[PDB]
């Protein structure tokens, strides 16, 4: 049942009587980070397409844009649909609030719903890959699809790159803090020559965040250093608790417009809050319901949408020019699907396994030895 | 057929034969990093049999252990053997010299060559995973067996610590370059400060060795940066010519004696030449026949040394304790060798496959999405 | 299963057992220059039926003329789809890089299929007939489509002659020397009378070609001589190697512009440089899918693009009136189609067959004279 | 040249010839030029991407 | 059975058991003359698809024209790979330094690794047809693989005309006195005039080399006959011996740069110098492996490099436009193969068999005709 990887060792089993069974030591068993746009790429084509079916019902130049623009947000929800699908209990659990951007079954384009079927959580025989920051993915997915259809109206309430989007939450924060840690060994790579009583030219760096405490780090900061001031901000959030986050009271009184300014991110507020999210969506669904469906439902064959349990291989695929790239061996349908939408932005693979002998190595060598023991000292 | 890692994509229609095949691009696609001592851990249940059995028979005392150290001295060359026996073409040809390691058929105690049967190369679903510096661990298992042999006879000529010792060839080159990029951002992690007229004083570290070029970064180490003699040397080896680190004509006039001595590495010479380890291997072995092999096949029931194609999965498990640790599946005799050796030090997997498309993306989306249009009917 | 030209000779056996067998001596055995338009002379019935049938779905009058356009850019691509299909494997492999222009098989109206499928290279029990200049043609029929196509929006970037381009390969440069050597004996039959201190009125002409070394004939060429600088220019590009070619390095210090601008032709670069042409090919292609396939399938009954091995008779017929001619017997298919598209420029059959005997010619003609001996001398 | 063992008896008793050379020149055309033809040869390795 | 090349004689009858069985005298019956770039001549189609379809792929610039290069190398490094498996168990023994090229099984395209295996000596029904100057060709071969993977780095190290090298063995020296007595014979036709009093202007030749020995034949050489300096060192090289020519000390004190100049040939020494070939070879081999394996096998189907033990017919034809020439019999795949790749530059068939007779011509005939004569009846 275990993944045929590698030729299995022809071995005697004086050994066999151990009890070393393979138990998952670390969880999970992989990552996988999604290009943002995945659902864009997707949706693409569909939209494009309206310019030729439209015609089916003789749809007017400004109608079949309103069209095609349901097919960009409309993609996007179905796709926060799927990832939701998948998501772990805990995650499930915690973004109940737009639980409805995962009821909704709004009926999309056949093979668009093939395609979206692809994303999400995947369990493999190597343990879970899971899709990174995906708490954050389904708020920004949830946020781009409100986004897209904000257009059919110039309503500029909704108007911001949801492709930045964080919020005052765990998924966010933990991420915020990950990409500061990227950040700060990205800049403590610079070198400026200070110019000392000792000496001349002495090109110098920024020490490297291995072993000093978050608070003295941030003292040991020289003003001199180049981009110290990011350095004092991302520092700072290496600090913050969450509590602080929402109230801009950053540990080293450093402002949080400063920090998602460097990291370029933006605050996820008002607008672009949860519950607004939600109202929002509930609403432009209700109008999608009343305006494009039936325009939709009549120019292309729709389908369910996606809202499975795994997500596929293809996810692992990244596409440039006419080659494609992935991994681990992938089935075909999950290499041309990948090639199409260059779904990956990285992909890891960290497996640890961990078993435990009922015999002590001592012992279980010394009877693997007495294996080509002879007579006269054999039990 | 493929690696049945993870389910397949329900066969999402449509979409021209774009002809992705896919193709291997990471050659090799993983390696093994084999604890130096793996062919120790394996004799010692037998040589230790022969110490606690030999007083009952009349072997004792400098005979008793003889016939132990020919056990650990053999395991080693047998190990070499193996190793060899799975190298890639030219890891062969280079080695050319000690291909009598590999001739040799001196029997061992028989589960002995079946351990030593998991060491080498392997060929797996993913690709090619390898025994990383196979060249120059051939080469120390090889001087560890004849360095072991010398014990019997106390003979000096050879004792030093094999783990350490590197050849003046491109896999030991490979292999210094490589442990010098190691401890340089490993050095490089450490701070100084630097009291300054301008600013009391400050808290700087080495510059980290990214862009700049090597020269350049040579210069650039101020005498009073932490380790900066260690810098110089291992910057200067990362420029050393196979010809230069032969000849201890260092660039920037650096010593082989530090840089080797930093690494804490020895410089396989003299004694160690790979000449010279020939020689004295054949009349090791000539001797073991004559003065030994009958004790030692009269110990143990023995069979052939292992000379296989592949290595296998247990040269990745790790043991401490009655705990095995491993991180791709394995089989349970794989799982249960690599428990009672701990063969492995590392061991990484990174695949990587490439296909190619005869027509790009966006019509072969364009198609795909057209599948769904609804025919103007009347 | 030799072609019953002319009728066979009636013979007696003494000879026979000679040896002689036909063998294709030279190649090819003949060669046909198709007009460059001919895609165009089959698209332009179809593009202009658009205004009829174009209402069966209510096409605007903008849009019937998009549509068309893409006919004939849409004819141009199929046209060298067919043309490379049937190109000998040395040219299909140097031709690679757009590769992509034959593996697309979107449908075009049924009989706009059939008649392309005519061209490229023809079998025929005379040995092979090849398209002239197959490689340079196949690259303009390529830069047409990709042109025609570049209209349906003022894109001015994709704006030439395409029947007049040349690229820095091969077959083009070789096709460039052959045209040079043509233009010269065309001009060295000019007349200007030199007046020297000898006599009076000298209608005289530059010399001929004839067996001067090239550099030599350059020098050797009359400051006076009418159309004196293009001699020198054309003299210079029948020396030019190809790699002078790119680099604009024409031998005798000469133009690359002038032998261009001589010759009418424009050198492809830039835009029109193949890598070039293969992208806007793909895209133009993608578009084409996504806004008209629809609606050029809703009118037209539609069918595969040719792609077939050989040409046919029709590529050697010639239109003027109600006038057709051919020279090689032809089918009435081939008679038909032939005079609706005028598709040939030039069209020549020179087969060239070689036999040996075993018989030395002295005694095979001995064996044939004692065929008449009698007795007393007979063996 | 391998010859016959009545040939070579025959042949012995005798000793027949002075000199003996055999010269066969053959030659023969190809319908397609070398350059095609290699092209083809080549084309059999090819792969899906790029194969007709 | 023998060759049934002509019709047997209707068994002219009596004649007692002479016991003349067939003995092949001639060894060998035959050589062939390969052109030196027959491996190009092979990847050149390869090569050639690597930079067609190199752009569609992201195969662009540098990185095309190294795959392309390498197809090249490698065509020359399986042509010597299998030439000398086809060798003569000797000339494998004085090439046993190569030996790594031989064993080294590196993956071609699969139709390139057939085409290569029309290369090699032949066993034939009258003998063995034998790749004239093997021992020469396979270094050449061999050197040229070097070089030509050296254009990836622009590494003029090795920068030679491989076509032209020579080592200092016997295999070359057979050849430059060989190569000598040809020029000669050539040189020797021309005439120059002799203004005597005796008799105005003659018109005469430097005469022709025949039962003259060497030393006199130097002497005799006059200053005024045309290109008397080269027939003086051609001269000298037919009496070096190889240690004279590995010592530049030529008989009759003449140069070996000129020897070498004349006969437009290299020494080849220092870089092409065997041993560092070897070296080269096994760093070139494990380059490739990493760096270009990947693409070179995305793009083709490959296979085995070929290592069979007999060469082809097809190695005796010889190709012009769009005709073919050979001369004995050859299959059509030969013919074909031949007219391809047109790998042969000479070729000569020249049987000579032997048979033994118990009894003399003369009583053997008188019984043979003895046969006809009348039995006195009654």
């Amino acid at each position: 049942m275990r993944l045929g990887w590698i030729d299995p060792l022809p071995q005697v089993d004086t050994i066999f009587p151990l009890g070393l069974e393979p138990n998952v030591e670390s969880i999970p068993a992989g990552e996988v980070e999604l290009d943002f746009n995945l659902p864009e790429t997707i949706a693409k084509p569909f939209a494009d397409t309206v310019t030729s079916v439209g015609d089916r019902i003789q749809l007017v130049d400004d109608d079949k844009e309103n069209i095609a623009t349901s097919i960009y947000g409309l993609s996007f929800f179905k796709a926060a649909r799927q990832l939701y699908s998948t998501m772990l209990d805990h995650e499930k659990a915690v973004n109940q609030p737009l639980k409805a951007v995962y009821y909704d079954e709004t009926p999309i384009p056949a093979h668009m719903s093939g395609a979206l079927g692809i994303i999400g959580h995947m369990k493999t025989k190597v343990g879970d890959v899971l899709v990174k920051d995906a708490g954050v993915l389904f708020k920004r997915g949830t946020a781009a699809g409100v986004t897209k259809f904000s257009e059919i109206d110039n309503d500029k309430t909704w108007n911001l790159d949801c492709s930045k989007l964080v919020w005052a939450d765990h998924s966010s924060l933990s991420m915020i803090k990950r990409l500061a840690s990227e950040k700060i060994s990205q800049l403590v790579k610079q070198r400026y020559r200070v110019t000392d009583a000792q000496g001349h030219v002495y090109s110098v760096s920024m020490p490297q965040l291995t072993d000093q405490a978050l608070p003295d780090y941030y003292d040991s900061i020289p003003d001199v250093a180049p981009n110290s001031d990011q350095l004092r901000v991302l520092t700072a959030a290496l600090q913050m608790s969450l509590a602080q986050f929402r109230n801009d009271e950053l540990p080293h009184d450093e402002d949080r417009s400063d920090l998602l300014t460097t990291l370029d991110l933006l605050y996820a507020d008002g607008a672009y809050e949860i519950s607004a999210l939600r109202d929002q969506f509930e609403l432009l669904m209700a109008r999608y319901t009343t305006d494009f469906k039936w325009r939709v439902e009549s120019i292309f064959k729709v389908g369910p949408p996606p809202a499975g349990t795994t997500g596929y291989g293809a996810q692992t695929v990244s596409s440039t020019g006419n080659t494609a790239r992935w991994q681990f061996p992938l089935s075909d349908a999950d290499i041309n699907i990948g090639y199409l939408f260059s779904p990956s932005k990285s992909f890891s693979l960290f497996p640890k396994m961990v078993g435990y002998s009922k015999r002590a190595r001592e012992d279980a060598s010394a009877s693997f030895a007495n294996s080509d023991a002879k007579k006269f000292y054999a039990d």
